[PDB]
């Protein structure tokens, strides 16, 4: 069995923003999030390999985790908050996709997007 290669998280043609929402999206929502004693699994991609989970690249084609955001952020890779506020979106809805509702991942992801949503109500304005 193989993993998919990670989501990029580098690329020297991509134009890059370090914009007061992108700081705080790193500084207090990902910082926060990341703390979260639901966090750990979310904290680098699924390896699908190490959790015997065979099909979970069949499935899921947009992978996204905690993990990639952060280097995102912390290597200035967006252009705006958009972009990483999309990254979570991804990263709950294929949790969501993939598992069944009552899966313990799920109640995690569930409540991670909760704090999610409610911190990014306080993004600064552009
Ligand atoms: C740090 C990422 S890991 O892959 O190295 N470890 C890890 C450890 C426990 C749980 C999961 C896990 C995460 N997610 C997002 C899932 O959807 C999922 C679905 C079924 C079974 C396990 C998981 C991953």
């Amino acid at each position: 069995s193989m993993n998919p290669p990670p989501p990029e998280t580098s690329n020297p043609n991509k134009p890059k923003r370090q914009t007061n929402q992108l700081q705080y999206l790193l500084r207090v929502v990902l910082k926060t999030l990341w703390k979260h004693q639901f966090a750990w699994p979310f904290q680098q991609p699924v390896d699908a390999v190490k959790l015997n989970l065979p099909d979970y690249y069949k499935i899921i084609k947009t992978p996204m985790d905690m993990g990639t955001i952060k280097k995102r952020l912390e290597n200035n890779y967006y252009w705006n908050a958009q972009e990483c506020i999309q990254d979570f979106n991804t990263m709950f809805t294929n949790c969501y996709i993939y598992n069944k509702p009552g899966d313990d991942i799920v109640l995690m992801a569930e409540a991670l997007e909760k704090l999610f949503l409610q911190k990014i109500n306080e993004l600064p304005t552009e």
